[PDB]
DNA sequence: GACCACGGCGCG
DNA sequence: AAAGCGCGCCGTGGTC
């Protein structure tokens, strides 16, 4: 390419080059720009981004959020990453892209400039006749970038000094934890090693193996095990209360308030758009996708995401969200009627795991039976539903026969798109996002009944993904409007922050526009709640 | 300092 | 662990 002085025609590709993968905490080293066989490197990187009107290029959403990052409205465009995604999900990296569709990621902003627009050319043509992924390009993926950008560069407030002061706690906890199993073991030895672990419980105390590790065969310390074992010797408890301590504090409560940006006071994730085989987003730098919340501590440690003084945080999670999916997919007559009727099958499974009618399903329960009815749903085994429920192996067979028995179109469903699968080398969701699954053809059962697993599910998990993105499409100029903002996404919740005296409109506003995202043959019903932190926003 | 595979486990 | 699926991050053990 021919170089060109900065700055570039309108429509130009762009290249940068980030110090550090995050977008919020990077230094811009590089930008360059190419059209037209020219390629523009910019002098200084910073006061060039002030030329641009958009992010055209791969990564467009990151050099969005620095751009955000220093005041700056540059809203990010096309970006042939999210074509190579919705041609086939395992696209997921730059090199990996550049490799497949024409160039090679370097390190030079130049370089990947001119590869941005090589890609966008080739990946174009790609869609070519593929309308269904044009239209989730167009209606979905393109636009949730923008909003996306704007999440990541808002970030979420914590209380910083509350999980310091937990963390003192925690640790004085963990101490007498720790002592007690080294009492019990008679020695003491590194607690967090679990090779360390096996060879106490397993050669020293000579508590029987239950099972092994996958890649090397390893006499298993999982929870799972330590369950199951929790009888036999009174050291397992003492692990198993160590184990949960240690996870929040190791992941959380430490490292958490160390990543508070020194600009704007709050935390930032990244939510990554072509990370996942389903269509999910995820997040990272840090995860806020797996901020604690299913035991007390976890729930302590939730507490600490907080709203702007003055603001409030708004929680609305869709109900039952992948079986209202399933219901529609399938077609099942028995499953619509749940809906229509305005049933709940976590409940209702609740009922029959606590042996309580109905109206006796208190919360901590039906949130238990949520785990069984996926883990049914997507095929766990009855010796696994046995061993958690502590219930006769035939009696877990006997439940996932009802369960399957109750909602008949449901294995209909699931055979059809097995066999389609097998067909066409890929599966799809309700809007045609793909999933390739060549290992249905795989001669070996163990792989082909777990690439079964995988394609079956991926229709359900992808088509609640693409509504939720679709809704925050739509409810994101609605919030701008508003004086809202929006700062999560957790798969089928969205978390938003409301000025006070706002934030029963912006509430009840959210509500409805997830509702009513894309009407389905069953109602979407959407949980909202309003509160200074995000335990309190979801009741 | 950094990389990795692994086991393990937090969330959906 | 076990026929649930989808993620990312932690510490260990082992390099490099
Ligand atoms: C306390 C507590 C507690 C909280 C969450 C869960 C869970 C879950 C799961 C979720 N999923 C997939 C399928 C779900 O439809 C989807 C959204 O997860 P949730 O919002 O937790 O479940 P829900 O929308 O089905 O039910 P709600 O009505 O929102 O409770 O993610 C899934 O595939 N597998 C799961 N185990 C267990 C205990
Ligand atoms: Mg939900
Ligand atoms: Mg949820
Ligand atoms: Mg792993």
């Amino acid at each position: 390419l021919e170089e060109a002085p900065w700055p570039p025609p309108e429509g130009a590709f762009v290249g940068f080059v980030l110090s550090r993968k995050e977008p919020m905490w990077a230094d811009l080293l590089a930008l360059a720009a190419a059209r037209g066989g020219r390629v523009h490197r910019a002098p200084e990187p910073y006061k060039a981004l002030r030329d641009l009107k958009e992010a055209r290029g791969l990564l467009a959403k990151d050099l969005s959020v620095l751009a955000l990052r220093e005041g700056l409205g540059l809203p990010p465009g096309d970006d042939p990453m999210l074509l190579a995604y919705l041609l086939d999900p395992s696209n997921t990296t730059p090199e990996g892209v550049a490799r497949r569709y024409g160039g090679e990621w370097t390190e030079e902003a130049g370089e990947r400039a001119a590869l941005s627009e090589r890609l966008f050319a080739n990946l174009w043509g790609r869609l070519e006749g593929e309308e269904r992924l044009l239209w989730l390009y167009r209606e979905v993926e393109r636009p949730l970038s923008a909003v996306l950008a704007h999440m990541e560069a808002t970030g979420v407030r914590l209380d910083v000094a509350y999980l310091r002061a937990l963390s003192l706690e925690v640790a004085e906890e963990i101490a007498r934890l720790e002592a007690e199993v080294f009492r019990l073991a008679g020695h003491p030895f590194n607690l967090n090693s679990r090779d360390q672990l096996e060879r106490v419980l397993f050669d020293e105390l000579g508590l029987p193996a239950i099972g092994k590790t996958e890649k090397t065969g390893k006499r298993s310390t999982s929870a799972a095990v330590l369950e199951a074992l929790r009888e036999a010797h009174p050291i397992v408890e003492k692990i198993l209360q160590y184990r949960e301590l240690t996870k929040l504090k190791s992941t959380y409560i430490d490292p958490l308030p160390d990543l508070i940006h020194p600009r704007t006071g709050r935390l930032h994730t990244r939510f990554n758009q072509t990370a996942t085989a389903t269509g999910r987003l995820s997040s990272s730098d840090p995860n806020l996708q797996n901020i604690p919340v299913r035991t007390p501590l976890g729930q302590r440690i939730r507490r600490a995401f907080i709203a702007e003084e003055g603001w409030l945080l708004v929680a609305l999670d869709y109900s039952q969200i992948e079986l209202r999916v399933l219901a529609h997919l399938s077609g099942d007559e028995n499953l619509i009627r749940v809906f229509q009727e305005g049933r709940d099958i976590h409940t209702e499974t609740a009922s029959w795991m606590f042996g309580v009618p109905r109206e006796a399903v208190d919360p901590l329960m039906r949130r238990a039976a949520k785990t069984i009815n996926f883990g049914v749903l997507y095929g766990m085994s009855a010796h696994r539903l046995s061993q958690e429920l502590a219930i006769p192996y035939e009696e877990a067979q006997a439940f996932i026969e009802r369960y399957f028995q109750s909602f008949p179109k449901v294995r209909a469903w699931i055979e059809k798109t097995l066999e389609e699968g097998r067909r066409r080398g890929y599966v799809e969701t309700l809007f045609g996002r793909r999933r390739y699954v060549p290992d249905l053809e795989a001669r070996v059962k163990s792989v082909r009944e777990a690439a079964e697993r995988m394609a079956f599910n991926m229709p359900v998990q992808g088509t609640a993904a693409d509504l939720m993105k679709l809704a925050m499409v739509k409810l994101f100029p609605r919030l701008e409007e508003m004086g809202a903002r929006m700062l999560l996404q957790v798969h089928d919740e969205l978390v938003l922050e409301a000025p006070k005296e706002r934030a029963e409109a912006v509430a009840r506003l959210a509500k409805e526009v997830m509702e009513g995202v894309y009407p389905l043959a069953v109602p979407l019903e959407v949980e909202v709640g309003i509160g200074e932190d995000w335990l309190s926003a979801k009741e």
